[PDB]
C-alpha cells in the first residue's frame, strides 16, 4: 500500500522529466535570492544552463560556510513577509530555513508518505517524543501525523515516567524516538514495573542518531515493535527526506522532492555507482528558500537494485556518520560508528558507551548488561576481544573499560559519543 | 468603528438577536454530540435531557454542571463523543503521574476552529500576515505552544518557534529575524526587557510592535510597565486547555476587557456557592459551553475562574460579550510561570520520601519581577542520612516535582517544627496580585 501509488512506483523515465522540470523551477526561483543571483551571475548560470539533469554540476556546491556567510536571509528567494510562515533552525551561529505554506505542506505530505510506507495509519495513536520549538522533529512529525489522520500524542522530549504513562493511559501504537531515547523508556517501563514487550506500542520511528541495524534490533526485541530508520536535516526541511520501508534495508530518498548526488570529497565529482561519498542534495518542492547542491558532510553510498516493495525511488545505506564526528588519534582517522560496529555485537554489553580522547590516549568505556551472569575471568577475557576486535578495525589499540549499567550519562538529545579532553 | 477591521465581520459585529439564535442552533448540536459519550450519556438519561430539552438558551440550566472532578472519574475519555480511532487526531493532556490528568480530545474539525479563533485574536489586535510573530510559550502538551503556532500560521505570520526560556536566544530571534509580534507570560515579557539592556539593546528600540500575554493574572499596571519597558501595545488573552487553548477571550484595541467568542463559547457567570446565575455584571464563577467542538463537547463546566461581565457596548464594533481580568479562583489551583499547579500534586510527590515529616509550606515571591515557588518540608527525626545523603534527597525531590508539576521549584529542607501549623496545607502567595 501507498500513500502516493503515482509518484512511489513512478517509472525512472517518468521521474526524471519530474526532477528535470522541478529542476528548472528552482533554479528560476532560487535567482532571486541575493546568493544564488551572485552564484549564478558568477559562473554563468542561465534558464538554459539546465537542458539534462547531469548539467546541475555546471552549478558549484553549497556549503554550510557559504549559508553561515548569508545568515539568516541572504539565501531566502521568495516573499518573506507576504509569503513566509515559519522560520525553524538546525555551537557557532545555527542556521535558519524560511518555508512557505506550500513548503510547510509539501514537508508535512512527506512525512505522511514515510509514515504511511511503514504501516502506520489514521486508526494509529502517534507520540512523538521529539523536541519542539524550533527542532523541525516536533512540528515536523506533528504535522505529517495528522496529515494522515492518527491520534497524536505531542508528548514533547524528555520525562520519561509521564511518556510511559501516555503510552498506557492513550494506547500509543507508534512513537518517534531517538534511538538512545528508546531503549532508555524500555528501561524506565521495567523500572516502573510494566513488561517493556507488553505494552500498545507496534512500530518505532528512529532516526537523528548514526546507528547499526543490530542496535535496531536490540531496540525491537526490547519494546516488541518494528522500528524503522528515519533520516532528515533541518536545511532539507527536516523529518520526511529518506526513510525505510518495510524491508528494512535501505532508505528510500523521495526524489519528486530531492535530487540526489554522491560525490568524492576530494575530486568534487560524482563517486563510482554504488561507492561511499558525500551526500550532496537540492531541493525539487521548496520555494521559498530552495537549496542547490547542498554539501551535507553526511557519507553514504546509493544501494543498486530495485526494492521488493515496488517503489522506484533510491535507497540509501545507513549514514557511515557526519565529517564533524571523526576523530584523528595517532595520525590514524577514526569514525564512532566502527566502534559501535564491534561492541554490538558482544551480548555481554549494553548499549551505552563513551569514546575520551586525552594527553594521545583513546578510551572506549562499555556499560555492562543486566542479562549477564558472567564472571570476572571470563568478563576480562570478553574485554581482551574487544580490545582486539577494536584493534583490528580502528588501527589503533585503545583502552577499553567495563562500565556499571547506568554509570555512563544519557544526553539529552543526540548522545555524545566522543569527549575530546586533548 | 468605522476604520476598525475585522477577521471575521458578519460574525465579530453580528446582532445579539443573530447571535441568540446562532447559539441556541450550535447548544443543541453540542448537546445531540456529547450525548453519544459515556459521561453525558449517563447524566442526560439521569436527569431527563433529551433532544427536546433545549428550546431556548435559558435550557442549559436543566442540566448540570461538569467539573474536573468529574473529568478526572471519567479520565481519560470519558467524555469523547466522536469516532476518536477514525477522526481523533490529537490529544492535550494536563500535567501529572499522581492523579489523573484532564484530556482534552481534537478531530481536524476542531483544530481549524481553533486555528481560526486564535487568528480572529491576533487580527483583532492589528497583527497582519506582514509580522513576525515569536511564541515564547512552552510546546507539548501545552495548549499555547501548538494553538498561536496553527493560529499564527492561518493568518499568515512569519512565525518564530522559539518556545520557552533561554531569553538570550529569544532576543537574538528578535534582533535577526525582526520579530514584530510576541507571545509570552506578562512577567517574561519585563525578563525579555532586562536582558536586552544586559545585552547593551535598547528595550525600546526593537522592531517589536505587539505582545501578546496570558496564562496568569496580572494587573493593568503590570501591562502599562511592559508596554512603557519595550515600547509596545501589549493585549491580554485569555485560554484554558479544556476550551481548546488560546483564542477563547481576547482584547480588541480599546484595551478594556476581554471579548468572549460566543459563536463558539457559551457563557454564564455562576454564584460559587448556590450555582445560580450572577445579577448582571457582578463578579461569579465562569461557567462555559463550548458550541463549535465535535470530539469532545463540554457542557457547563465549571472553570473555578472568577470574574464579571464588563456592561456597554465597545467602540470598537464587536457585539460579543467583555469579561473583565481574572483575578483568582474558587478553588486551591494557584499558577507560577503561567503553569497550572495544584498542591495537591506536590504532596503526593513528598509523601513517596520517607527521610521527610509530614509538614510543609509552599511560598511564592517575586524575585527581581520574575516568579519563584519555594517548597519547605520538615525534616524527619525516622532518617539516619547525612548531610550527603540529605542533599541527595533533596536533588531527587526537586527532579520529581519538575516531572510532576512541570516548573523547577526551589526545595529547602528545615528543621522539624520549624514550619507553623493551624490545620488541608496553604499556600503561600507572597506576589503583588
Ligand atoms: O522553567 P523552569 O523549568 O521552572 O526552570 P527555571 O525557572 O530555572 O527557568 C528556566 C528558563 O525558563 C524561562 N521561563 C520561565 N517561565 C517561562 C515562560 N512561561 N515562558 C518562557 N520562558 C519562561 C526562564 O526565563 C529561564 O530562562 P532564562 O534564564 O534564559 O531567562
Ligand atoms: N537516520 C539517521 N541516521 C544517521 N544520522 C542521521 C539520521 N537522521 C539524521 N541524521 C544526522 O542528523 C543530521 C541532521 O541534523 P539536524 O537537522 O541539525 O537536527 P535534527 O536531529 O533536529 O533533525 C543529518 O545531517 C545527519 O548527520
Ligand atoms: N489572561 C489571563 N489572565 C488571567 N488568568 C489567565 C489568563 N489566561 C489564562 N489564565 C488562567 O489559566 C487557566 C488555564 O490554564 P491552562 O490551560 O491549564 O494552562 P496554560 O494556558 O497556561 O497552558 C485559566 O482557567 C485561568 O485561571
Ligand atoms: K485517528
Ligand atoms: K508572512
Ligand atoms: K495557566
Ligand atoms: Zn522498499
Ligand atoms: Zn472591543
Amino acid at each position: 500500500q501507498y500513500w502516493e501509488e503515482e509518484i512511489e512506483i513512478m517509472s525512472r523515465e517518468k521521474l526524471q522529466e519530474l526532477q528535470l522540470q522541478r529542476l528548472k523551477k528552482t533554479i528560476n526561483i532560487a535567482a532571486n535570492s541575493p546568493y544564488y543571483k551572485e552564484v549564478f551571475s558568477k559562473n554563468g548560470i542561465t534558464g538554459d544552463s539546465i537542458q539534462s539533469l547531469d548539467d546541475i554540476r555546471k552549478i558549484p556546491f553549497t556549503t554550510k560556510s557559504d549559508m553561515r556567510a548569508n545568515y539568516p536571509f541572504g539565501l531566502v528567494a521568495g516573499d518573506m513577509k507576504r509569503d513566509g510562515v515559519r522560520i525553524h533552525s538546525s555551537t557557532g551561529n545555527p542556521t535558519v530555513i524560511v518555508h512557505s505554506q506550500h513548503d510547510l505542506d509539501s514537508w508535512a505530505n512527506l512525512v505522511a508518505r514515510c509514515l504511511y510506507m511503514v504501516g502506520i495509519r489514521k486508526t494509529d495513536v502517534f507520540q512523538n517524543s521529539s523536541g519542539y520549538g524550533m527542532f523541525t522533529g516536533g512540528l515536523g512529525f506533528q504535522y505529517g501525523a495528522e496529515r494522515l489522520g492518527c491520534l497524536t500524542v505531542p508528548a514533547a522530549a524528555g520525562n520519561s515516567k509521564r511518556q510511559i504513562k501516555f503510552i498506557s493511559d492513550f494506547k500509543t501504537t507508534a512513537l518517534h524516538a531517538i534511538p538512545s531515547y528508546a531503549i532508555r523508556l524500555a528501561e524506565v517501563f521495567q523500572e516502573e514495573g510494566i513488561d517493556p514487550r507488553e505494552t500498545t506500542l507496534k512500530t518505532l520511528v528512529i532516526g537523528a542518531e548514526p546507528h547499526t541495524d543490530e542496535q535496531r534490533r536490540k531496540i525491537e526485541r526490547m519494546l516488541n515493535v518494528k522500528a524503522y530508520n528515519s533520516f532528515g536535516m533541518t536545511e532539507m526541511n527536516g523529518p520526511g527526506v529518506a526513510f525505510e520501508c518495510q524491508e528494512q534495508n535501505g532508505m528510500h530518498f523521495w526524489e519528486d522532492c530531492y535530487l540526489v548526488e554522491i560525490i568524492d570529497p576530494e575530486t568534487g565529482e560524482p563517486v563510482p555507482e554504488g561507492e561511499i561519498g558525500e551526500l550532496v542534495l537540492t531541493t525539487l518542492d521548496r520555494e521559498m528558500m530552495p537549496l542547490i547542491r547542498y554539501r551535507t558532510r553526511d557519507l553514504t553510498r546509493i544501494l543498486p537494485g530495485k526494492c521488493p516493495c515496488g517503489r522506484t525511488h533510491l535507497r540509501i545505506d545507513r549514514i557511515k556518520g557526519r565529517s564533524d564526528d571523526m576523530f584523528i588519534i595517532k595520525g590514524v582517522n577514526i569514525f564512532p560508528m566502527q566502534v559501535e560496529k564491534i561492541l554490538v555485537q558482544f551480548p555481554e554489553l549494553g548499549s551505552n558507551y563513551l569514546i575520551t580522547l586525552e594527553t594521545d590516549e583513546m578510551i572506549v568505556e562499555v556499560e555492562l548488561s543486566d542479562l549477564s551472569t558472567d564472571n570476572y575471568i571470563e568478563l576480562e577475557k570478553i574485554r581482551r576481544d574487544i580490545i582486539r576486535q577494536l584493534k583490528d578495525e580502528i588501527l589503533v589499540t585503545p583502552k577499553v573499560k567495563l562500565v556499571k549499567k547506568g554509570s555512563l550519562p544519557q544526553s539529552e538529545g543526540k548522545a555524545v559519543r566522543v569527549k575530546d579532553l586533548r
